[PDB]
């Protein structure tokens, strides 16, 4: 909507107060004009028609329980925008400042979040398995990263290309979590998963096997559930990414870590310059090795460590 840019205040899903960029025109809307062509957050009102209505508030104060998932969807989309722009010089998911749209309160008891081809969508969870999923900055950045992938490599969402698609979203969701630097970790979704159980997560990048997922190509899933295991076989690439950044010895193979920023640079370059819709895991290795060669030189430590990491997870 046309209006004037304002700053609202509210509380997110976990009870933290934060400022949000809004737009005033009769109501205060969750429309952030300070980032590209806008960040826009909508109310799906427990239904499944999308996007629903642009979020409207009478007084620019967002402290109701019902407000909290919108506060966080809106705010964390802003953080993710800033990450891509400041770290990778990328303007929104299309590189041309496309408007970022999110809907919250999608459906009833909905234990998931997704990118539907055009926008981000967040369930509230059933209150047992999940609390509102936009409370997880890694989840919001995971979702926005699906849009980045679709506009760049275009990795098909099945089998190995789909597992790379998933891992790219977990990798940048985690790098955004570290960028924001509030309780960052290599786990996915810990802030919104199972509020009555402490210390668990949807997935772990450091030890994928803790939550059922393979950490080596020899343990890859090859059945048809989950689009050919895209959220399962993602553990093999997540483990490789973790090793590249943090180092370790895995199945007897030692990897010298090179840190988060170089991990992010290598995979951002791979994603945008080398991967294709049908890339498999071996082609991702090649893409990562070439990206690291471009950035740091064919004899660099960084190239050695990417090779080490893919060796450790069995991907040649
Ligand atoms: C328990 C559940 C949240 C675990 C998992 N989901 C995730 O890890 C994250 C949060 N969501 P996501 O973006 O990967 C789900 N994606 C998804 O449903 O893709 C299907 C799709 C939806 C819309 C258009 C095209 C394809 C999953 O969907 O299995
Ligand atoms: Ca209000
Ligand atoms: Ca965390
Ligand atoms: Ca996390
Ligand atoms: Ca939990
Ligand atoms: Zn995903």
């Amino acid at each position: 909507i046309t209006g004037t840019s304002t700053v609202g205040v509210g509380r997110g899903v976990l009870g933290d107060q934060k400022n949000i960029n809004t737009t005033y025109s009769t109501y205060y809307y969750l429309q952030d004009n300070t980032r590209g062509n806008g960040i826009f957050t909508y109310d799906a009102k427990y239904r499944t028609t999308l996007p629903g209505s642009l979020w409207a508030d009478a007084d620019n104060q967002f402290f109701a329980s019902y407000d909290a998932p919108a506060v966080d969807a809106h705010y964390y989309a802003g953080v993710t925008y800033d990450y891509y722009k400041n770290v990778h010089n990328r303007l929104s998911y299309d590189g041309n400042n496309a408007a970022i749209r999110s809907s919250v309160h999608y459906s009833q008891g909905y234990n998931n979040a997704f990118w539907n081809g055009s926008q981000m969508v967040y369930g509230d969870g059933d209150g047992q398995t999940f609390i509102p999923l936009s409370g997880g900055i890694d989840v919001v950045a995971h979702e926005l990263t699906h849009a980045v992938t679709d506009y760049t490599a275009g990795l098909i969402y099945q089998n190995e290309s789909g597992a790379i698609n998933e891992a790219i979203s977990d990798i940048f969701g985690t790098l955004v979590e570290f960028y924001a630097n509030k309780n960052p970790d290599w786990e996915i979704g810990e802030d919104v998963y199972t509020p009555g159980i402490s210390g668990d997560s949807l997935r772990s990048m450091s030890d994928p096997a803790k939550y059922g997922d393979p950490d080596h190509y020899s343990k890859r899933y090859t059945g048809t559930q989950d689009n050919g295991g895209v959220h399962i076989n993602s553990g093999i690439i997540n483990k490789a990414a973790y090793l590249i950044s943090q180092g370790g010895t895995h199945y007897g193979v030692s990897v010298v870590g090179i840190g988060r920023d170089k991990l992010g640079k290598i995979f951002y370059r791979a994603l945008t310059q080398y991967l294709t819709p049908t890339s498999n895991f071996s082609q991702l290795r090649a893409a990562a090795v070439q990206s690291a060669t471009d950035l740091y030189g064919s004899t660099s430590q960084e190239v050695a460590s990417v090779k080490q990491a893919f060796d450790a997870v069995g991907v040649k």
